[PDB]
């Protein structure tokens, strides 16, 4: 098909945001991931929220994402920079930055 889902939208600049992939129902938790064993290690976090599936059926195994805040944008990038390639509980995580949260038209909005 024509890989581009998200096309028309604003331009938002988000460096300072840890955007993580491919975890488990398991792993995704707030004090899980806040512990200075999973992401904490990296510093203090300040802000951690948790997206996953809304609606559960159990027809396929989707995956959730995870938004953690770093009060210091230096050990956010490096965090993810090394994060990347990595092998965790048997899976390999994705980290990246430069992702939206939210939809601007929602509101309505300069629409």
């Amino acid at each position: 098909g024509s890989s581009g889902s998200s096309g028309a939208s604003v331009r938002v600049v988000q460096k300072n945001l840890v955007f993580v992939v491919g975890l488990s129902q398991r792993l995704a938790d707030p004090e899980v991931l806040k512990r200075p064993e999973y992401f904490g290690k990296f510093g203090k976090i300040h802000k951690v929220v948790i997206n996953n599936s809304t609606s559960y059926a159990g027809s396929q195994g989707p995956s959730a994402s995870a938004y953690v805040t770093y009060i210091r944008s230096e050990d956010a990038l490096r965090a993810i920079q090394c994060v990347n390639n990595v092998v965790v509980d048997g899976r390999t995580l994705k980290a990246s930055l430069g992702t939206t949260k939210y939809c601007s038209y929602s509101g309505p909005s300069s629409g």
